């Protein structure tokens, strides 16, 4: 005869438990007593946006910034359907995003509810079922917390992922024992390397005479960035990384060979594919297409390659391994660090980028979308805090970083936060720089204005002989009023000089604000001859 | 060793065999070879979108005017999923609509390709498989023939609904032999009645004493809205429609009841539920709640439920039926005609709308998105014409009408287009304008800006006494401004003076135009009270 709150509050709660602080969504009928919940609370922040494809990128961006559980909320029907492409790139990130979402009630199962939300009508749970690592709905509102703890210890156990959580508006409001849990009560610790997978890695490096690490974005969600330091310079092994993981290691460091693959560095390709490579250690990348120049065997090592994964499925999948180590990226290094020291043995867009460099403050979080800023980005900005290259590239969504950058200033609100985006992304999802006007967020956002689908452009000029267009606008879209429009302060930048003013302008505000950059549309980016070819 | 085609040529053809007009989309590296397709057959013509969600609308906004298959194209990954929620919403309304996506090639497929889309990655034959009544990966070049073929038969038989075809890269530009057919070819007829229960509807209809008509959205999947005044006119029977169906029957006719149910007229209320209805004739309405005020048990008439629908999965769904007839509504409607015939037996939102109903020609088709503006469309807007109004009330997703307007008008472009939408629904697809301004599409948007989310503020004050708004915005959107921005000129009317003069102005125009309207975000839309209580 315990104290009860309603399923939906009890929710609520066990969130405030993981350290939640905001939930990024859209309201709807089905859906309001979650923010009832949420506003007799006062202590999660709902975040009203514009899109739920919006509010989906917004809580990845806050979770891989944070790293802790993002929220996102959606209402039946469209309102769950417009999420997806978010979860979708979360999914493809490893990037721990809950999105709950309100079903019709019970009783009108099967009769042709309003946006019902079921097998009879649009069936959200099984819509979702391919890109999260678990879609439910609850059963009853008895089952509100097991559901609850069992969905924030799938997102954040073994590789991180998506969840969604269904709840029927009915179930919502049913009393239930209140019953909140500490984290570490429900979901388990990381694992280790083996003893003798370190000895072994320990003793392939002390014969090897060219080792090399190649970083992945597992060392992000690892948290692992101060291991790989210590690792890499107490070892002397060069590291480089995989485009998206960019910033896992300090790129002006004397070890760094910047990144490898996609848009990387001729220092990266000439020491991986040399063949002079003896010991490879891979650590936290799944070895996809573009963080392997699609797959090139010259990458292989020529006496062992080690892979190091926290996702047993991954380890061996495209290269043969001599040590396949199943274990988290940051306990796999300490250990590591352990064995070995215990033993004692318009505008040019480079020139937008280079102007970018000489302003951004050192800690800035500079988020990137997809687009020809992928090149531009990955290529030329040096990246030398740890984590704050934040691209989206599982997925490689346009308009992802247009919004996630939002949820990352709300995770790092003492740091800079600057996006760099494309102009048709900006026309997919920039609409959301409303809702950082409305809650006074400030992101600056940095949109290559090259009129029309660059990428897309250059691929009918060097794969279709130019024979037909469809990647460039009649009218250039006009940025500055857009943003005024929205209630953020703009710029218009067509010389350097102009770019480096209202950058500076742009990072001395409380204020969020967007500057629209001349740039012309065939200019060739980074890596994209070779791509080409 | 006949004349060979690649496949993605084929598929090409055969759409334009199926009378095919336009392909709304977004390109990618993948999806290319079709653009080539289309660029070299110089008669579908591709439109350029500003999101494949807004692709998706504009297909099905193109469906249903036209009485044809729309088709829209997504990209890998990302871009297939930004699609999902317009490809709901024509899975809700039985809109034939086609989404063509790429694929990578199989060679990769499972080692981590680019936006990866199989079972591996992405797997988007699953995500889509809930939404569609085909969805599905073209095998191999060999296939694309009789897929399509299956595609176009699936989406335009029974029920219709939309498609999802998956294309792999490699096997798009694979030759296969030229074979085209005509649609009557790969596809059947309608279904009509039975000779016995023609005779049994036409029987308890000679000895009715207050009968009635429901016309659903069927009526317009039928193209049936002649058979259906001729039958009214030939019997005398008052005819109500479904909010969706509205347009269905002319509304100023002497016969006509107006709307049942959300937002509805009393006319038809007081008919419907008053008891007296003893023979109720339903035509093409799936019967759901807002269709029936929540399952109104005073719906039953006193001696005979009649219900005409294609699918019959719908017929006694919710009511149980004494005549259950599974048959098209125009066949079913003619043959009755043949029987009977041969026997010889702020601005204040309402002041917005008697403006428009003040000036638009008769022949305007009116798109009204989600939001209030359902409330106001369906219930002060007087529909004359067949099939003028045009409202996805199936999943009801916000954005829907302001994106789906520009397809209608492709469809019909010697009629005047007009969409009515909300502020929040403006901003998750208007960005869409601009694909009316790049292609010079007359297109007028009334936007009805209450600063935020109208019926949401309503529910906070009506059903959680004002306890928490998550619902108005701190400044509202400049539409104006987002207007000039995109190329498209725009009006500001906070006077009825102001909005007549704006929307005279817009008719007269042979571009598109948007009309930012004030409107207070507290009043009450007719047929709130009702759902409330
Ligand atoms: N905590 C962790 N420790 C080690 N590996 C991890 C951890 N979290 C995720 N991973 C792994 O990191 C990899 C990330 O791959 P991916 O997201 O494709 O980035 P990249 O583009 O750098 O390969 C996955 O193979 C995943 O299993
Ligand atoms: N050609 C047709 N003839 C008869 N009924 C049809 C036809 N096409 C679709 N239908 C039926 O019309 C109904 C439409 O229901 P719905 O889209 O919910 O509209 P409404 O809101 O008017 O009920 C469905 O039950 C469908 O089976
Ligand atoms: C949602 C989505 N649709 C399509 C694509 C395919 N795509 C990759 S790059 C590109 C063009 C991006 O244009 P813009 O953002 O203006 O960048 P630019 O390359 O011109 O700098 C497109 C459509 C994608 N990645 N995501
Ligand atoms: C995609 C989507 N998200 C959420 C909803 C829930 N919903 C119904 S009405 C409404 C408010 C719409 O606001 P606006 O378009 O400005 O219209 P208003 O009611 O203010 O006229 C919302 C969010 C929906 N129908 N579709
Ligand atoms: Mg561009
Ligand atoms: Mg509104």
């Amino acid at each position: 005869s315990s104290k009860t709150v309603t399923a939906v509050e009890l929710l609520v709660r066990q969130m405030e438990a993981e350290g939640v602080s905001y939930v990024f969504g859209i309201p709807g009928g089905p859906l309001m007593p979650l923010y009832e919940a949420i506003f007799s609370r006062k202590k999660i922040q709902p975040i009203l946006t514009k899109h739920e494809e919006g509010a989906a990128f917004m809580a990845e961006g806050y979770a891989r910034v944070s790293g802790k559980l993002g929220v996102c909320c959606a209402t039946t029907g469209p309102g769950a359907t417009n999420a997806l492409t978010g979860i979708a790139c979360a999914y493809s990130d490893s990037t721990p995003v809950l999105l709950l979402t309100a079903q019709v009630g019970t009783a009108a199962f099967g009769k042709g509810a309003l946006q019902e939300s079921t097998v009879h009508g649009v069936d959200l749970v099984s819509i979702f079922s391919p890109i999260t690592k678990l879609s439910v709905m609850i059963p009853t509102a008895e089952k509100m917390g097991e559901m609850t703890r069992r969905a924030l210890r799938t997102a954040q156990s073994g590789r991180p992922g998506p969840i969604h959580l269904n709840i029927p508006a009915d179930i919502a409001k049913h009393p239930v024992p209140l019953e909140v849990f500490p984290p570490m009560n429900y979901r388990g610790g990381k694992p280790a390397p083996t003893i003798m997978d370190v000895v072994r890695v320990a003793e392939l490096i002390f014969h090897a005479k060219r080792p090399a690490i190649l970083a992945g974005h597992g060392i992000e969600c690892a948290k692992a960035w101060e291991e790989l330091l210590d690792f890499a310079e107490l070892t002397g092994i060069p590291v480089a990384t995989t485009p998206k993981g960019k910033s896992s290691f300090p790129e002006n460091h004397a070890l760094s060979l910047g990144v490898f693959g996609f848009a990387g560095h001729q220092k990266a390709t000439d020491y991986l594919l040399s063949g002079d490579v003896d010991v490879l250690i891979v650590i936290g990348s799944s070895l996809g297409d573009w963080q392997t120049n699609s797959w090139d065997p010259r990458l292989t090592p020529s006496v062992a390659l080690i892979q190091i994964d926290i996702d047993p499925m991954e380890i061996g999948k495209n290269y043969p391994v001599d040590v396949g180590i199943n274990a988290d990226a940051s306990e796999t290094l300490k250990a590591l660090i352990l064995c070995i020291r215990s033993s004692g043995k318009g505008i040019h867009p480079a020139m937008v980028v280079e102007a970018m460099q000489n302003r951004l403050p050192a800690d800035t979080i500079l988020f990137v979308d997809n687009g020809s800023c992928i090149n531009w980005g990955v290529h030329c900005y040096l990246a030398q805090t740890p984590g704050a290259f934040q691209i989206g590239l599982g997925l490689a969504a346009m308009g992802h970083a247009v919004a996630a950058a939002i949820g990352g200033k709300l995770a790092a609100p003492d740091r800079p936060v600057v996006a760099l985006v494309g102009d048709a992304a900006f026309a997919m999802n920039g609409m959301e720089i409303h809702t950082a006007a409305e809650y006074k967020i400030p992101v600056t956002w940095i949109v290559l204005n090259n009129g029309g689908h660059g990428l897309v452009h250059l691929g009918e000029q060097h794969q279709f002989d130019s024979k037909f267009d469809i990647s460039s606008f009649r009218k250039s879209i006009d940025f500055c009023k857009m943003a005024e429009s929205l209630g953020v302060k703009s710029y218009r930048a067509e010389t350097v000089e102009d770019f480096d003013a209202a950058l500076k302008g742009a990072l001395a505000m409380n204020t969020p604000c967007l500057i629209d950059v001349q740039v012309d549309i065939d200019v060739l980016p980074p890596g994209m001859k070779q791509r080409f070819d």
